[PDB]
């Protein structure tokens, strides 16, 4: 709208000025003397006194979500308002917790209660869904109520989100009927609320979902169930690339849109062009939670902390800078003298993928570990494989083993051919729904759902004889 449009410009110019001014709203309680005054791995001992006991240099936690994540989330809304008409189902998780916890920490506060609700705010699935501590049975929740409707935080668990549907369809169509949810859901919140939307029973549905659901092509499925949704919402930036071509599968290739990048430590900008495609889709930051200042090149709480992530300029509409994620720092493979980075695994798995491709099959997933057990130390890559023992081309992923190589930097392969400091990169293949399995390993450990992304290097490493357990083959280079 109007007003939408004056806010968006007067963000500009925001390079220094209003950046200044949110840094001394944020210091008080000029900027030349600070910049010559001013990581969590150096900020754990001076990060970790606060919490010397439970049951205090700031006030945990009135950052972020209170000043941030609403005002994002409301201008995002207003943005696709301006490019998309007639949108005047989404999957987020909350599990058990006093600590920050990825985004369930909004879910949990009074700011996600106390929220504006128009449509953007209003959802299918009940809010007793959202935080029901038991994500089995609250995706179920949604996916009944989302049968019943007449995106998510990040891409890797929108393909769950068309898995388990894979697998169960009919149990929705009985707990329709029935009008009760299913009986192995233990959640109050979830029984309750999702029992009252079953309601009155209705088969109506039912027999054309049934129908539906049975074709034997899964191309473009999610599309057919509900048509009327314009685009979708999830990060396909990032190590999150690697999930935009199931989607458009699966899907009727409606667009993928990213909105928002953000990380534990703040939120930092969102996307202001929803025509970008996935590989071009570009972030720019806002000025309030800004630090670290600003100006074709590389590069409250916290002051001249050190993100962890690395972007890079996309353009500018010259009034503010535009940003594509490309790689994250903190993952890497290594042997020895060799990094190799997130976005050399990208470069060398869409180097392979194009070798599947001409051979009549396709990658769900990957990831990957290094054997450092037997000299030399090989890196090795598990795949998950899909057709669109049983079928095995013994040639192909033969030949994606080496083409991942040469892909790579040649510091691997001075370690690699000549000097062999390195051995044969070998490929792992999984079995079916390992990698759905894998992440159900995860969520059971600790981890956020529903946060959820798909490592690419595994350290853990108690979740490897997972993937090792499902392995039917293995192939080497050379
Ligand atoms: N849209 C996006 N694209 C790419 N990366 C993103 C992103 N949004 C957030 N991130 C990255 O993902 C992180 C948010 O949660 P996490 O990934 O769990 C931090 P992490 O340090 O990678 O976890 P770890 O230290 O346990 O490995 C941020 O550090 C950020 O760098
Ligand atoms: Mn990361």
């Amino acid at each position: 709208n109007e007003t939408f449009e004056k806010q968006l410009k007067d963000l500009t110019s925001n390079v220094k000025s209003i950046q200044d001014n949110l840094l001394e709203e944020i210091i008080t309680p000029d900027k030349e003397l600070f910049k010559k005054n001013v990581s969590y791995e150096d900020i754990k001992p001076y990060l970790d006194r606060v919490v010397n006991g439970e049951s205090q240099k700031m006030m945990p936690w009135n950052n972020k979500y209170l000043d941030n994540l609403t005002f994002i989330y409301d201008l995002r809304m207003q943005v696709i308002t301006k490019h998309v008409k007639g949108v005047e189902m989404m999957f987020l998780f909350t599990k058990q917790e006093p600590a920050r916890v990825a985004t369930s920490s909004y879910f949990k506060s009074d700011y996600f209660k106390n929220r504006p609700s128009n449509w953007y705010y209003s959802y299918t699935s009940p809010d007793e869904v959202i935080l029901c501590p038991n994500n089995t049975e609250s995706l179920y929740c949604h996916l009944l109520c989302g049968l019943v409707q007449r995106g998510s935080i990040f891409a890797s668990v929108m393909v769950r989100a068309i898995e388990v549907l894979k697998n169960s369809w009919e149990e929705l169509c009985s707990n329709i009927r029935s009008g009760h949810l299913s009986n192995w859901v233990t959640d109050l919140g979830c029984q309750n609320s999702v029992s009252l939307v079953l309601g009155g029973p209705r088969p109506e549905l039912a027999d054309t979902i049934e129908e539906i659901c049975n074709q034997n092509s899964w191309k473009g499925i999610v599309k057919r169930l509900w048509p009327n949704t314009k685009y979708i919402e999830t990060v396909v930036t990032g190590s999150m690339g690697q999930y935009v071509p199931m989607l458009n599968y699966y899907c009727n290739d409606l667009p993928l849109v990213s909105t928002t990048y953000g990380s534990s430590e703040t939120t930092f900008g969102i996307n202001l062009d929803p025509l970008c495609k996935p590989e071009d889709v570009s972030y720019t930051f806002m000025p309030n939670m800004s630090y670290f200042e600003f100006i074709g090149c590389t590069y409250a709480g916290l002051y001249r902390m050190r993100v962890g992530d690395i972007v890079l300029v996309t353009g500018f509409y010259n009034n503010a800078p535009q940003f594509k994620f490309v790689r994250r720092e903190n993952v890497v493979l290594s042997i020895d003298s060799d990094k190799t980075n997130e976005e050399d695994l990208f470069k060398a798995v869409s180097q392979a993928k194009l070798v599947l491709e001409s051979s009549g099959l396709d990658l769900k997933d990957f990831t990957s570990y290094a054997d450092t057990s037997t000299f030399p130390g090989h890196y090795v890559v598990y795949l998950e494989v899909d057709t669109k023992q049983f079928e095995l081309d013994e040639e192909a992923l033969s030949t994606c083993c080496l083409v991942m190589e040469e892909s790579l930097d040649n510091v691997y392969k001075r370690c690699r051919f000549k000097d062999g400091s390195i051995g044969p990169l070998e490929i792992r293949v999984v079995r079916q729904g390992t990698f759905d399995s894998l992440m159900d390993f995860f969520i059971s450990q600790g981890a956020s759902t529903g946060q959820y992304k798909t490592p690419r290097c595994i350290k853990s490493g108690k979740a490897l004889q997972v993937l090792e357990t499902c392995v039917v083959a293995k192939f080497f280079s050379i």
